[PDB]
């Protein structure tokens, strides 16, 4: 890569059939020439070797990732965090858009990842810190996946929930409870006005609270509350387990009255999800364990937005992401980039429902709605429904009322002056 | 967690049946009391809520992760990297050992991860930066997995390779070559003295070089070279693909003479590997795309050693990790912690073979052997075999000779004075 091999790794937009390429945005820091560095980064990520021994061959035009656009400013301080490097001289901070020919891997999630962030990206020579900021896919490519089966669209219709956010609740306590008093809490929160009562991320099929039995009881409690309130209610059962057992658990949960399924997206593997999507009959919902390990630092890793794109692409109808509140340690606009990622038009792929976490209560709803900009989101209290002083039923109610205020454009604490549950929650949280 | 709920999340070694617990080592930074912080971290990771409404219940002793040991020193500077936080006052740097009751998830990889590094760990209140440094499992728990089928033990016997490192080679170029001139390069490198010729991480089943045909030709070239040298040779086929197609590709490759299979561990999902292990008939090898995104930074994420433990545990017989050389941007001792991780006695789980990456040639072999401490490792040149001036056959030879020197305790450049291939390689690299 030292000579004028560098030339063959750059291209103008105008010159490429952009339909054969996925666009990538990297921010990175490198030592020495930032032009060499970018080329090296395309090289490692794709060709790396374009001739054979002594052939004039160059299969760069058909197979090499190519720099579309590059931007680099000096930083005499050195790298952001201390690391250790294969180079000296100046250090630059860079922004690159690379066009990667997708014909290289075809339409499979595992192969995509291991190209756009395998060896190529992280062990490129002289580039210690690097962060993938976004992917863009062409229609032809997107057309190969199915994305969500339902989307916000579908989910809304299953709940008869229109022009208002979807109200989730994580039953608490979870870990430690046998299956019976579990249905109790769920039952109540639904009556109070919850749409969906969900299992905690860390609660699947275990000795002390088997899924077989949880779902049976919660399915009942669900059909019971649904009939008694006349509005459809939904039990969201966590079926996170070894990949082979995923299909088995889908059936067990659905047979027992589970309205939707929750999977821990990263731990099981996105490819796993895509396979369940082909078989699943109810909406699929992603939780966020693990994503944080590689998405938090601003100068390194992969932007959580990229994940969101992929989760949507893979088949999730709902994406639980980290939300607002300072207790969530994620930059404001970063969260919004994800909410955008979920809802953005994306070729034939349906928009999925974003669900910002954080310790939410009747008090924080007003805020989330302001910050989301519209009613197209989920809302997931834990305490604040099950933690409410008046009990779970009233905790749910408190949210419903908090909403009632916003939807009528009445500021919240005002409405709270005439509704005991909403007032209690404002006091408590 | 504000009151003396804190008490129930600490325990002395002496007090616990350590067999019910997995030990975890976290390094983190927190704001305000480090004692509250650690308790919160156990809480979030497990119980978080141990009563119901108004019951004296406390199911902390059976279900809550517990602080065995804690260590915390002040840092007036604030956090290492700039972040943003839910707290003020002093900032402390901490080291904790937490015992997590594994009865919480049972013996399943996805559930393990989503506890020991889901919400609990990364969104614990007032703890922005955190790194999982090590896991330790009890026999009872370990006994539930099978770990590697073959191990170094098995791999050594397949190759008749004893008392010397296993010599791998990544065929180059890869991306861009049709299947025919591929077999050519593989054939030669085996004849030169390579044990295993492998596909690049980024080369699976694609239009321009389908696995059906690669493996057919390379299987031939392998049987051919194996007969001609009288020593067993092996073709290592990459079968990275969508989870459901994994079983199909095992069969296609094995049927075609593939001696071992390579999977990209992270992109496919570790749960996926574990399922393949139940069905695979040849050794399994893990490559390292993606691990870097969450393991590089010293102050945040998950130490790659933890990954290695899990890969071994899942079923890999060989783990390709990032190696030495500065071009690899990983701390020396970190690489060694992984080499240790692979070989360490681990209950009924077999030791698997560690394979340090880096741009290795006949020149670096002497070094790796000194640094590994023994002959129990793989060695993976790319160029340096296929890049060698005299051609691939001679490139393989150069390594073989480099080894011959070491095994006789003759310093390398000395032996090179009488072997043209070793000399050329020393010049070239």
């Amino acid at each position: 890569m030292t000579p004028d091999d560098i030339a063959g790794f750059y291209a103008k937009r105008a010159d490429l059939d952009l339909d054969n390429y996925i666009e990538l945005d990297f921010d990175f820091e490198c030592a020495g020439d930032p032009h060499e560095a970018a080329a090296h980064l395309c090289s490692e990520q794709s060709t790396a070797q374009w001739r054979r021994v002594g052939f004039d061959e160059d299969f760069r035009p058909r197979f090499a990732a190519k720099v579309l656009e590059l931007s680099a400013e000096p930083r005499p301080s050195g790298f952001s965090v201390p690391v250790e490097c294969a180079a000296r001289g100046p250090v630059h901070a860079c922004r690159v858009t690379i066009a990667h020919p997708h014909g290289n891997f075809g339409a499979k999630i595992p192969n995509l990842l291991s190209a756009v962030c395998g060896e190529g990206v992280f062990f490129s020579p002289g580039i210690p810190l690097i962060r993938l900021q976004d992917i863009r896919f062409p229609e032809p490519y997107l057309a190969a996946f199915d994305g969500p089966r339902f989307g916000i669209a579908g989910v809304r219709e299953r709940l008869q929930a229109f022009d208002r956010p979807i109200f989730f609740g994580v039953i608490k306590p979870n870990i430690g409870l046998p299956p019976q008093p579990f249905a109790e809490l769920g039952y109540q929160s639904w009556t109070g006005g919850l749409d969906i009562a969900k299992d905690d991320e860390m609660l699947a099929d275990v000795d002390w609270c088997p899924l077989a039995e949880r779902a049976a009881l919660l399915g009942d409690a669900c059909r019971r509350a649904s009939a008694e309130t006349g509005v459809p209610k939904i039990y969201l059962a966590n079926i996170t387990d070894e990949v082979d057992r995923l299909t088995e658990l889908h059936d067990v949960a659905v047979a027992n009255g589970a309205g939707a399924l929750l999977i821990n997206a990263m731990p099981v593997g996105l490819s796993a999800v895509r396979m369940l999507r082909k078989h699943a009959t109810v909406p699929l919902i992603a939780h966020f364990p693990f994503i944080a390990a590689f998405s938090r630092l601003a100068n390194y890793g992969i932007h959580s937005r990229v994940m969101t794109r992929l989760q949507r692409l893979a088949g999730f109808d709902v994406v639980i992401m980290p939300g607002f509140g300072p207790r969530m340690m994620t930059p404001e606009h970063e969260v919004l980039d994800c909410i955008r990622a979920c809802l953005e038009p994306m070729g034939p792929i349906k928009p999925c429902l974003p669900v910002p976490g954080g310790s939410d209560s009747a008090a924080t709803l007003e805020n989330v709605y302001r910050k989301v900009g519209s009613a197209d989101f989920g809302f997931v209290p834990g305490r604040g429904v099950f933690g409410h002083p008046m009990g779970p039923a009233a905790g749910a109610t408190s949210i419903r009322q908090a909403w009632d205020a916003i939807a009528a454009g009445i500021p919240v604490p005002d409405h709270a002056a005439s509704h005991p549950e909403l007032a209690a929650a404002l006091r408590a949280f």
